[PDB]
């Protein structure tokens, strides 16, 4: 693998957040299922390279799958990244969502701390956009956030590179007096996550020249928030 794994996380299905009863309404990621949503990042390493992602995230059949290409550049030989100076841990924060009325779908910008390895902060600076790949009608939020917590683990037993990744997504930021207190909406798209739910994940990158691929598998239970994902370079 090119790039440290913590680099990333981000990249490798927020359909699984869990939002509260009072915020269902604002559930962009749910509503624009089976058919899905394109989801669409840059993310700028300070003082260093830049990935540009595209992923395609839908149902087909059962299976909930996250399809990826990500193309990086201009990153640094002996820097962060391609020196793999970067620590397996991960800090949970707070990610900010607001609706893109024009691509009839959602925006977010964040920064990940990734701790390097005897120094200090490795900023990430994420935009993200997320457009329907249907025509349907979808949920365009208000204003609020995802907290979300990751941790990094290994299996003892697995001999290829790979990472164990458990993340918990809460959405919150608005509160039971919005909306004249108004539950209401549309269940399509949302009906689908009610169990437990297996997911795929698949991406050919391009980082400096260095290609590979990842596959992830596993499962996600969005009654809790909950994701557990293995991935293992292919």
């Amino acid at each position: 693998l090119p790039v440290p794994w913590p680099t990333l996380v981000t990249t490798f299905v927020q359909c699984f957040s869990r939002y509260p009863d009072h915020m269902k309404r604002h559930d962009f990621f749910k509503s624009a299922m089976p058919e899905g949503y394109v989801q669409e990042r840059t993310i700028s390493f300070k003082d260093d390279g830049n990935y540009k992602t595209r992923a395609e995230v839908k149902f087909e059949g059962d299976t909930l799958v996250n399809r990826i290409e990500l193309k990086g550049i201009d990153f640094k030989e002996d820097g962060n990244i391609l020196g793999h100076k970067l620590e397996y841990n991960y800090n949970s924060h707070n990610v900010y969502i607001t609706a893109d009325k024009q691509k009839n779908g959602i925006k977010a910008n964040f920064k990940i701390r990734h701790n390097i390895e005897d120094g200090s902060v490795q900023l990430a600076d994420h935009y993200q956009q997320n457009t329907p790949i249907g025509d349907g009608p979808v949920l365009l939020p208000d204003n609020h956030y995802l907290s979300t917590q990751s941790k990094l683990s290994k299996d003892p037993n697995e001999k290829r590179d790979h990472m164990v990744l458990l993340e918990f997504v809460t959405a919150a930021g608005i509160g039971t007096g919005s909306r004249h207190h108004h539950h209401h909406h549309s269940r399509k798209g949302e009906e689908l996550f009610t169990g437990v739910v297996p997911i795929l994940v698949e991406l050919d990158g391009d980082v400096n020249g260095h290609k590979f691929s990842v596959s992830g598998e596993g499962e996600g239970d969005a009654t809790y928030g909950k994701l557990t994902l293995k991935f293992i370079c292919t």
